[PDB]
């Protein structure tokens, strides 16, 4: 579990999405495992705005947060689950380390601010779900 707070915006995975952020609403992409709620309260998290392939991340199964390489994001096939059938997730980034189911929502960090959310894991490999593109969460 986790999410991110930037401004009149929360940002969490799309397949933990609760009643609340569905009723308050203002983006959704299952291909990207992302939904966009809006809040009264303000948000203090800076989004990164870089092409930066270093961070840390938090590792809610472990207590602890590791520093990870990460690759760019991209269209990575992932396998079927309760939520979503088997597709590619878009903007996608996968690093070495470790990730299990109650991981997602982990926020990935490098030195410019939040750079993304655990969207996907397993064998070594944790992914994230990048933010640095959505301009739009800082204005
Ligand atoms: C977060 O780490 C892990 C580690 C192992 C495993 C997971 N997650 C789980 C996972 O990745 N997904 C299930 C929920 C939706 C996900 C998505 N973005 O499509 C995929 C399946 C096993
Ligand atoms: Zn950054």
């Amino acid at each position: 579990s986790g999410a991110i707070y930037v401004g009149n915006y929360r940002v969490v995975n799309r397949h933990l999405a609760t009643h609340n952020d569905w009723a308050n609403l203002v983006w959704e992409d299952s291909s990207r495992d992302l939904l966009v709620s809006s809040t009264t309260a303000q948000g203090c998290d800076t989004i990164a705005r870089c092409d930066c392939q270093t961070g840390v991340y938090y590792c809610s199964s472990r207590r602890k947060h590791y520093p990870v390489s990460f690759s760019k994001p991209s269209l990575i096939f992932v396998e079927a689950s309760e939520y979503y059938p088997a597709r590619y997730q878009s903007h996608l980034m996968l690093a070495v380390g470790h990730s299990e189911p109650g991981d997602c929502g982990g926020i990935l960090r490098c030195q410019h601010g939040v750079v993304g959310i655990v969207s996907t894991g397993g064998n070594g490999l944790v992914g994230f779900a990048d933010v640095r593109d959505l301009l739009w969460l800082d204005e």
